[PDB]
């Protein structure tokens, strides 16, 4: 049913949208993470990362971006992307979805999703 994903009981697209944006806003002010972002399309970023959660949220059907190896490849072997990074990321978004008041049951489900595509990334 639609209203039963994690995606629809935590608010839908409102609230995936609002928490990537200020997930991105904390990126590019962080001086750890933002050199990675300093020369991207940061408004086409925003929305391939809404459609990536979204995805994996349960809010869609099948995901039609890259494969999120392959997107981060080039990333880990020339420009040191590493296992602290997504630790930092992950931590951005934990303290995003609390400041907009996601439920600690939901916050929980979805950062242990956002933990399962550590290996994805990594190519482990
Ligand atoms: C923690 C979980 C992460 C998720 C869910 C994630 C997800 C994504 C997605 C969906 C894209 C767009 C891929 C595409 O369709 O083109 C992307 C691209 C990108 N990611 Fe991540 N990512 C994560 C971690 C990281 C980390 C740790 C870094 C570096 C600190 C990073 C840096 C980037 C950059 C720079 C791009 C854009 C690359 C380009 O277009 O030139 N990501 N990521
Ligand atoms: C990756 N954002």
């Amino acid at each position: 049913a639609p209203a039963d994903s994690l995606y629809s009981r935590m608010g839908g697209e409102a609230a995936v949208e609002k928490a990537v944006d200020v997930f991105y806003e904390r990126i590019v002010a962080d001086p750890q993470l933002a050199p990675f972002f300093a020369n991207v399309d940061m408004k086409k970023q925003r929305r391939k990362q809404v459609a990536f959660m979204t995805y994996v949220f349960g809010g869609s059907g099948a995901y039609e971006g890259r494969d999120l190896g392959a997107s981060h490849r080039r990333l880990i072997r020339e420009q040191g992307m590493n296992h602290h990074h997504f630790d930092l990321v992950a931590a951005h978004l934990d303290s995003t979805l609390q400041e907009l008041g996601v439920a600690q049951e939901l916050k929980a489900e979805a950062m242990a999703i956002v933990a399962s595509a550590r290996p994805l990334i990594f190519g482990t």
